């Protein structure tokens, strides 16, 4: 399983094919996707670019089209909370990723603030809520790739991308990542909803499934007055992405788009699988030390060949389960 060769299988898979076999790609994909392939994957993964090759052209112009007038259409056009939810928007913006440069140019806040904006305009039930700053990193991010030289595709995090873009490209991009945003939340709708239900009810599941296969972990946690969401909050609101570097990050969701191509059912087990590899650390650990511990896992190093292990295990145990 070369490097050259996968990238070629997926060539296979999907040029000169006309319609693209969705199974195929699901079962390929599961086990990571070559980079330059990213982009266009993702994008079939999620339901977002039609497998009808044919009709992907008037696809995506009419979806950047539907863009642009709607962002066109809620500015200074009708009288709601808009402004207020701009402002609010606003804030996060400038805080998302700290530590990477790309989040900090000012293209990219400005590209950001307006895909979150015009999605929060969209969700009234939700509005905008924290956490969908971070979702939205990663999809924006890979789609980013595309624009680059493929030998360059490992420095999209320190390029301004309108260095290397014109406004027109750039929209192009708010408006891919825009549609792919929605279509991954639209999985998890009550996730951010007021209350955020669905994020309480995914925090009571892996609670329940830790006091299944780890009575004693769960015990500990009790003596120790241990909460699961004093820890597992941010590991459901932003699918463990504060808990991992970016490259990890994008790794994983090859396999959550795989996987999904059942959202919250996936990463309970992905979170179960993830906090009880720390078990036999977490045992000897109070309050002050697991929560310090769980907000920040030493998953700084981290391979390929650990990540992959923990889908599997999830995937495993999530069959069993079913």
């Amino acid at each position: 399983n070369s490097i050259i060769q996968r990238i070629s299988k997926f060539d296979n898979i999907l040029k000169d094919k006309t319609i693209i076999n969705q199974q195929d790609l699901r079962q390929i994909s599961w086990n990571g996707i070559p980079k330059i392939h990213r982009p266009v994957v993702w994008k079939l993964l999620i339901g977002y670019l039609p497998v009808n090759t044919k009709r992907q052209e008037g696809f995506l112009q009419r979806k950047r089209k539907e863009y642009r007038d709607s962002l066109k259409h809620t500015f200074s056009d009708q009288h709601s909370r808009d402004i207020p939810t701009w402002h609010q928007i606003e804030i996060d913006i400038p805080r998302t990723n700290p530590h990477i440069p790309l989040y900090q140019f000012k293209s990219v806040q400005n590209s950001l603030q307006r895909i979150l904006y015009l999605w929060a305009i969209r969700h009234p039930a939700s509005g905008y809520v924290q956490g969908i700053n971070d979702l939205v990193t990663p999809f924006f991010e890979t789609f980013l790739t595309e624009y680059l030289p493929p030998s360059q595709i490992d420095d999209v995090e320190i390029k301004d991308p309108s260095t290397y873009m014109v406004d027109e490209q750039i929209t192009d991009l708010e408006a891919d990542t825009f549609w792919c945003l929605t279509k991954l939340l639209e999985q998890i709708t009550d996730n951010y909803i007021h209350g955020q239900p669905g994020i309480l009810r995914q925090v009571k599941n892996l609670s329940q499934l830790v006091k299944r296969i780890d009575a004693d972990l769960y015990n500990h946690f009790q003596n120790e007055h241990v909460e699961f969401i004093q820890f597992a909050f941010r590991w459901m609101n932003c699918l463990l992405m504060r808990e991992f570097q970016m490259g990890t990050v994008i790794r994983m969701w090859d396999t959550y788009l795989s996987e999904t191509s059942s959202l919250n059912e996936f990463h309970v087990f992905v979170c179960a699988a993830f906090l009880i590899k720390w078990s036999d650390q977490l045992m000897e650990m109070d309050f002050q030390e697991t929560i310090t511990f769980l907000q920040n896992p030493p998953t700084k190093d981290w391979t390929e060949t650990d990540i992959e292990m923990l889908l599997s295990e999830a995937f495993i145990w999530q069959s069993l389960y079913k």
